[PDB]
């Protein structure tokens, strides 16, 4: 069941942004660990003296990294005379995320028809309002709502129909055009206190509906957009476990709500997850421990009439989950966390059906996985 | 003119530690970037409630990174029940510093008989403390005084005759033999407003001396211990000039003092900047604009004694600079900025000559590179 009752026209994710204390570092590990291009930069050679920001792009994925430079380089400005090519950006903000949260994602940016207007909707019923709705070069509109924590939902609106105003492309020498097949954002997941309220709140000035699924230490809802398309799943602890709460775990370690992991589609996971395991130790990103090989002998009756038994070793290569809904089936796996805290991390996932194009969330978000893996490492064991 | 003037017993250079905001990400760029080795970490895996430090190994060289965690983590601690394997870490001044300067050296560390005499006749002679000494697990004393800015003089000395107590050797699989050919800290560079005075302090509470030298837009001396192992130049910014001093601009991105580069000995420059190139767009580290064919004509006539034609032809490929004094000859090249602001960057060194073991500084520091790279321009102009 799916309403369509989006309160204003919502197209697809936009871009991510991290607020680093050196972009520079983070997004020259990134770029290298996941196979992303250096596409775009403003800084001080682009004669922004605020902040330093750097795009990364793999097919539509887009990745923006952010540091503030010191305030004395732009003391003499104010907004009407900013050099800064975010104009929501602040330095107090930003040193105040990144001393409170480390490394981490202060922005979920999706495109929408009319910023001003989804903004104007939005804070009409509800949202919190972050940065108003800004014209850039008369060509682009940017506006921000808080979403959870002080992570915002960014919508960027275009008259067109590149990245932002004040950015410059990246010259082709120092653009190496690296690729692990990564092409998308799949969705966005936060972790907060109580569910309840923070769907409410959201769902409440957007118009997303919940999207429909199939002992963890969770409990979860999906926020879908009218086609699907942009997806937002929330996280809540559950108490009490015997195992404590990775979410509670989250919310200590991050002082709080704030996005938990970000899931990137591939155009061909197996060929993502040997050029990323490749890099793990030269520089790019780490993988959680991979399930028992009992997990693997189970997979034939679960999937077999999906993979083949060579695509399913393959699987056990790379550590691969799979996981299935009654329309389609997921492959994913997670990695280590991206920084210092056991915060943030991030998922690689491809879908398997529901061909119309394919509709969005085909397979679910895996949480058949939890209980898959309980019963493969008591099985293992043997 | 060496008067072995040491006030206490000084051995080598032990290790430079980075301030980073997320020190994960720092590392595992640097890593990849110079070819340096993961070998020891402290953090929450090693129980450190306070700071995550990861040591990085390239031959002798150790880079130390390091960034604070959330102080909910360790709000219960005092000092006498730290978990911090650093006990001068401090969250207050790690924020400050990174907030203050972005991504920098807070530690130039050297290795003395016995930290708590250094400490204490440093600060008799005009040292400010920064850290008294501390012994750790009865086996190292680690001790600190103000050098310049927010930069600390690291006082080390164990009584053994394995980084420091609470760090743990990494483990292989994560710990990947990369080597493009550094070997050890050759020099490390202060930027200052004032040679004058902070010569006056450092040598004063060290004994160090002035080493021998052979419209820049610097002054500039280098103070040397008895063996002349540790060097620690300084600079100052000379105003009114043409071209603006990049002292200056130092100073200014950098709010004040503090170090400016770190020079990296290499066994085989050649090797290091064959493979440091390679990997300057795939997540490494970028090298400043090469100097003109006519600067290599030139090497002819110059080193055409210590270098062959096709020795010098690998110069011009690799935009080597070369330069000699009356001992020795100087293979060197300059690394872009390693993070976002213009301040801190890396030499890639090598000596030649001076044998009897090899002398410190044989070569100098390259000052006659500002007039032949002025020369050079303009001849290539023409
Ligand atoms: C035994 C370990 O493996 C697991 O059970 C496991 N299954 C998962 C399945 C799915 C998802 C996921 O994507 C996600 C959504 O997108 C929507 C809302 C619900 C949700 O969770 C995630 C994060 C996990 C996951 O984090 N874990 C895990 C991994 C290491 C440590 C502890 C837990
Ligand atoms: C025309 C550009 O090249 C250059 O003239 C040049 N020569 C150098 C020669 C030597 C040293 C050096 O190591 C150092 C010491 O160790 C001891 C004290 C004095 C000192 O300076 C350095 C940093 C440079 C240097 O930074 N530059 C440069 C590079 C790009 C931009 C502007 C200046
Ligand atoms: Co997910
Ligand atoms: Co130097």
């Amino acid at each position: 069941k799916n309403p369509k009752s989006d309160k204003f026209k919502v197209k697809r994710f936009h871009h991510i942004e991290f607020w680093c204390g050196d972009a520079t570092n983070v997004a020259r590990r990134f770029s290298w660990g996941l196979g992303m291009r250096f596409s775009a930069k403003s800084d001080l050679s682009t004669g922004n003296m605020v902040h330093a920001s750097y795009l990364l792009t793999s097919g539509d994925l887009r990745f923006l990294f952010t540091a503030p430079y010191s305030p004395s380089l732009s003391a003499g400005e104010i907004k009407p005379t900013t050099t800064a090519s975010i104009p929501s950006f602040d330095h107090g903000s930003c040193r105040s995320f990144f001393s409170s949260h480390g490394l981490g994602v202060r922005a979920v940016a999706i495109e929408v028809e009319d910023a001003e207007s989804a903004f104007s909707i939005s804070v009409a019923n509800g949202a919190i309002p972050s940065s108003p709705p800004i014209v850039l070069n008369e060509a682009v509109t940017i506006a921000e709502v808080k979403l959870y924590g002080d992570v915002v939902l960014r919508y960027v609106s275009y008259k067109a129909e590149e990245f932002l105003p004040g950015f410059e492309r990246v010259e082709d020498a120092s653009s190496f055009p690296l690729d692990y097949g990564i092409r998308r954002l799949d969705h966005a997941v936060g972790n907060v206190p109580e569910l309840g309220p923070a769907l409410t709140y959201v769902a409440g000035f957007t118009g997303f509906h919940q999207f429909a699924e199939f002992e963890s230490g969770l409990n979860s809802a999906v926020l879908a957009s009218n086609d699907e398309m942009v997806l937002l799943p929330i996280n809540e602890p559950v108490h009490g476990t015997k195992r404590k709460s990775q979410i509670q775990t989250y919310l200590e370690h991050n002082e709080g709500a704030g996005l938990q992991h970000l899931a990137l589609m591939s155009e061909d996971i197996f060929r993502t997850l040997r050029e990323m395991r490749k890099r793990s130790s030269i520089g790019g990103f780490d993988f959680m421990p991979s399930p028992p090989p009992t997990y693997y002998q189970n997979l034939k009756k679960r999937v077999g009439d999906v993979l083949s038994d060579d695509q399913i070793k393959e699987c056990e290569e790379l550590g691969i989950l799979v996981d299935r809904d009654d329309q389609g089936t997921l492959l994913q796996i997670f990695t280590k966390p991206l920084g210092d805290r056991p915060t943030i991390f991030i998922e690689i996932i491809q879908r398997v059906g529901c061909m119309m194009y394919q509709s969005g969330g085909c397979g679910g978000f895996g949480k058949g996985n939890f209980s898959e893996l309980f019963k493969s490492i008591e099985e293992y064991e043997k």
